């Protein structure tokens, strides 16, 4: 209630500081880093590439990353204790299921996967002790019969524990929309949810639709970028022909529409990234070298130049995610 | 060569024994033992489980097991030592890829498939040393592109080990055909390869064309039936209508038509099963109480009973078996 989970324990609300909301260490597959860890060059050369990343970002001023690396994206928090040991910077681990979901947990029932989500919560990560500060859902488009049930028992979880959740959306089918209709219909409180990759959209009116009934908004892509990369295909259907600073704009556009208080702010960058074509870390980090410090080195004096006040940008990365994170 | 490779190390060919080539500890997803022991009412519970299950198969003469679980099938090669060593029988593991691979699978090339099939092969599976005997691979009707790079890269492990591929088929829907001429593309010789599930259709046509090319023919599910429970749409789905010893007569089929060298017997058990229904490990052990004894203790003595002498029996259960394994 007063304590935010970490990998490293629990943490008290003002130690959390400057946060970014959505980051991965590792987007993968559950078991895969520890099958094939060569696919990473090495387990080591992946630890130490995040471990640099996350120094950077600290030097620029983030505390806290929430790595919202579930199950089936081969969440491993012993790597992310591990990382944040090494780096100074907290790490907040997610429960709940992302776009890869396997046949264990697609053929599981809604009390069964509530189950599994408050497992991790409330007692721990595989045999770590390790405890999830939130819970991860997804959507791509309409939503599966499966994703409903995923959805649902993520409400429950929440409710049962206070923790928070944040969604994956394909946010220019609007999924946001159906994602908060079966999050009410369970009673889940708008104030517990943030709606992801909601950055991906231009549409205001879906944005201030999901901002008026109480979501927070995750603009949690602002660095993902293909232009310069028409070449690349597989790069362009990842990344979008938007430019970061037309993502970036989005945090003042709902700043001026009075929903300061609700905007969740990130990179979602990763040091490793399996689940995915072979070398699009490459590709990324060619795109964006700055990597997780990019919010902090590019987008606040961004914003600050638009003429947002440091003070509204510090509520934005400090005090929303303090007050989205903590139970309730 | 001379070896091959078990959970514990290498064995003499003489060792193996009395070998069922199509077994499960227990069918999950990558991770999920793990993450989620509780689903099978504990680890300990499930090693218990299959400790007695596997005493009772060598009572009746098993020696072998092959466990044809793969990496997204939640082979855990650690949970298959512990229960090997307790109960006193050989367990081969695999590598390849069955019905479930994740996206960090689905997205790789032929080439990054091969080096992990190799690398479970011949270097290790993880961090435990322990080898795979044995590659396994899946269609079920037309293969998608990613399981035509599947099938081709199992053909070149093969081809680089001397180690063989057994698949699982959809056999109503004739995959086999389909397998071979993927397996024949890339050079593999028919005798490496076990065509699995193929007791799953009765059409004498699609299986005398496998085993007149030189296939090993997988007659493997004999206990999976379901009458008796056409109330259960799910178990009815999962184990067919037809008797176990309409299964069991296929034996006898290709016996008679020549090909007893080329027969491998299995009952495709399991201790559980978290990848399909919950409780169908209930459902299953209510319809084959021997488990992964059926094949001695009721296939045996009905085929002897049937005519077939004794030393056709040992051939396939213990001489072919034995040159399938072995490296060559
Ligand atoms: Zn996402
Ligand atoms: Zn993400
Ligand atoms: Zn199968
Ligand atoms: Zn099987």
């Amino acid at each position: 209630g007063d304590r935010i989970n970490t990998v490293r324990g629990p943490i008290t609300i003002s130690e959390a500081g400057f946060t970014l909301t959505h980051e991965h260490i590792c987007g993968s597959s559950a078991g895969f880093l520890r099958a094939w860890p060569e696919f990473f060059g090495s387990r080591a050369a992946l630890v130490e590439k995040a471990v640099r990343g996350l120094r950077r970002a600290r030097a620029a001023g983030v505390r806290t990353i929430v790595d919202v690396s579930t199950f089936d994206a081969g969440r491993d928090v012993s790597l992310l204790a591990e990382v944040s040991r090494a780096a100074d910077v907290h790490i907040v681990a997610a429960t709940g299921l992302w776009e890869d979901p396997p046949l264990s947990m697609r053929l599981r029932s809604v009390e069964e996967l509530t189950q599994f989500f408050l497992r991790e919560i409330q007692y721990g990560i595989e045999d770590t002790g390790i405890r999830a500060g939130i819970i991860k859902v997804a959507t791509q488009g309409k939503a599966t019969p499966f994703q409903e049930l995923v959805l649902r028992a993520a409400a429950r979880a929440s409710l049962a524990t206070g923790v928070p959740v944040t969604t994956h959306t394909f946010a220019s089918q609007r999924d946001g929309e159906q994602q908060a209709a079966i999050f009410e219909s369970e009673g889940l409180s708008p104030s517990r949810v943030c709606i992801g990759h909601s950055d991906d959209t231009d549409d205001l009116s879906y944005l201030t639709a999901l901002a008026a009934r109480g979501y927070l908004i995750g603009l949690d892509g602002i660095p993902h970028s293909a232009i310069g990369l028409e070449d690349n295909a597989s790069a362009s259907a990842l990344l979008g022909n938007r430019s970061w600073q037309t993502r970036a704009l989005l945090i003042k556009a709902l700043i001026d529409q009075g929903y300061m208080k609700q905007i969740l702010v990130s990179n979602d960058w990763l040091f490793g990234f399996s689940s995915y074509v072979t070398n699009i870390m490459d590709v990324m980090d060619s795109v964006n070298p700055d990597g997780m410090a990019f919010i902090p080195l590019r987008v606040i004096p961004f914003l600050r130049e638009k003429g947002v006040p440091q003070e509204t940008l510090a509520g934005i990365t400090v005090t929303n995610p303090a007050r989205f994170l903590s139970p309730t």
